[PDB]
């Protein structure tokens, strides 16, 4: 299983798997496959979604498939304009709001 | 069990893949199979349902999302090569059978 | 005209038209179950009975089965004047059925 | 809206996220717990209750469907209680999970001054 392969099923959840293909986009990766086998085609549409909602990436190929019955559906997406930007911001967002929990725990305590 | 009844797709796959097959054997280029939510799974199946038969082949794949959200999936089919023949060959069997 | 929408309504229809065949062809009660995502028809099966006055829920349990499946079982049975109303949804089929049949035959025209 | 003692399951939150929170009220007085969805997430509702079943943490007290306005929605609710051993299992989950982030801390500092 390469490591631009994000496969979406029930072992997750829908935010993770957008963490991770936004981790993956941000780490190197340049195009992402998103996804799923059978009654999880519809969750991997929902990472996507997720993903274009915040307009972080853009879809570039979308195949329907049946592998060895069980249908599988796979999303391929690269980052969108603005990508590093507001994922960045966001990075910025998430360590600020982590150091003042951590500052208002310890004080606290103290 | 003759008192059990088991609630399920199977029913609903095999009818739109027949729905499908009869607009596009009734003049249609191309025929818009789409689904919400749940339902994006059955669709897929759909397809792959007519792509088994040789009777269709995807043009394109689009995912939307409208205002819990709502997604949804739209999958684009034409015929393929050898349609009619493959079409009259079922109606012939299901007019034998019955 | 060339766009096929799959959904699930038409077959909620057809497990809610089993289900009252079953119950007035002897059947006491009707075990409803559905896997994985089919439990939420299953459920709107069920309440699409009830709102039709035809059933009662005896039981509902939840199973799971070897991703792992999750299991629904809705028992229902008759409920009071079923009969009664199922006798004037035979009718008004066969009304229908008649019609369609005299419509079809006119229609060599 | 809605007690405290009820948890909604859908697509604001992970089944993860409300199996948690089940326990959480349950460990914190509540005698009961209402685990209840609308219309396509009914069945995710099911899987929150059935991995709490798994853990062996609840019972089933009662289970019943109805219908709401929003077309009809259809709607799902759940009644749970603790089972035998829930304190038992419940602090032996609590205690794994602060081993491993004691384990994590302790870890990251010691990184951190190599």
């Amino acid at each position: 299983r390469p490591r631009n392969s994000v496969r979406v099923g029930y072992r997750g959840t829908k935010f993770l798997f957008v963490d991770i293909t936004k981790h993956l986009l941000h780490d190197g990766e340049k195009e992402v496959y998103v996804s799923a086998l059978g009654g999880a085609i519809n969750e991997a549409v929902s990472v996507v979604e997720m993903l274009k909602d915040q307009q972080m990436v853009v879809v570039k190929k979308i195949t329907t498939s049946r592998q060895v019955p069980v249908d599988k559906i796979e999303i391929v997406v690269t980052k969108a304009d603005g990508f590093d930007a507001k994922y960045e911001e966001q990075q910025k967002a998430r360590e600020a709001k982590r150091l003042e929990k951590e500052k208002n725990e310890k004080e606290k305590a103290t």
